[PDB]
């Protein structure tokens, strides 16, 4: 609880970034219940799936499926509305006029966390918290509070594992693999 | 990381109200050091000892002895003038303006952390953090964050007994103990 926030945030981002291919596993919990999804990430490229739903992103074209509706709609996403779920993107609020301090809590063995909170008062979420392990800068925790609302929002990281390698196909739609599903392509 | 924070808040000090004579060992870790304490606690009485340094206050008189000085200066404190360094007096910010939200840490099994935010962005702190546990409701952590500054606060509590019984005498400077100080009074 002694080092600074933002070179531990800065630490910690880097490793992301140089860890290649990456499957991480999480859970949100909020007030109305609890998911889970799995993300694979490869530069800007993703797949997110969740119950009921996927995603591919090939760094250029998004196409999403919903079971309920056994449809997947495609469309190009601006870098603002892209919906990666990726918990690692928090720490990019440190460069958005979001104040940094660092401490340690412990009982298990103590982790970092790291306080994100908003200069400007009508940004939404007010305050975000990191969970950070010491040693490999692997974030366990995110937790996110809303300005205007009292319930918190937590994403777990469940696992995560680094240095994948996945085709460029990977990340493409493959409709042989959804034969009854309309395609609604909005491009 | 379901309940409301208010009510585990008002649970946790209401154990400690009912809980009797206490003896509570911390130790703060800041910017520029660590250091630790013992803390004894009935009612509105206590005694409190660092290294170099103890304090008895009777509800009324306080003593304090400076060991580097070998002097116990003698006064009267008002309500706000009392340090206690009770880490449970923290809990009573939420009744002067903090907002509270609840969430929940682990990794060694989790405990609550409830966040307060000071509505005020005059006051100082900014915001405190508390950890408590989910069954005895028993605060591990308080850390405190400056409005101005960049460092944190951490307050452990290392050792808390309850239902102790403590003579008035026990919160009473005894000279016998202190043969050579200077006894200075301020009153």
């Amino acid at each position: 609880q002694q080092p600074d926030a933002k070179n531990i945030l800065e630490r910690t981002a880097e490793a992301f970034r140089k860890a290649g291919g990456v499957k991480l596993a999480f859970t949100v919990n909020e007030q109305q219940g609890s998911y889970a999804g799995v993300l694979y990430l490869e530069g800007e490229k993703f797949v997110v799936e969740t119950e009921g739903m996927k995603t591919w992103f090939d760094g250029h074209t998004q196409w999403s499926y919903v079971a309920s509706a056994d449809e997947v709609n495609v469309s190009e996403p601006t870098q603002e509305e892209l919906q990666t779920l990726n918990p690692y993107a928090w720490l990019s609020l440190y460069k958005q006029g979001y104040r940094l301090k660092l401490s340690s809590v412990g009982g298990d063995k103590s982790v970092y966390y790291i306080t994100m909170t908003a200069a400007d008062k009508r940004k939404d979420p007010e305050s975000v918290y990191l969970f950070v392990t010491k040693d490999t800068y692997r974030l366990h925790q995110v937790d996110l509070a809303p300005r205007g609302s009292k319930y918190m929002t937590t994403i777990l990281i469940d696992s995560y594992q680094t240095g994948q390698s996945y085709p460029d196909s990977f990340f493409v739609f493959d409709k042989k693999a959804y034969p009854t599903a309309e395609v609604i392509d909005m491009r």
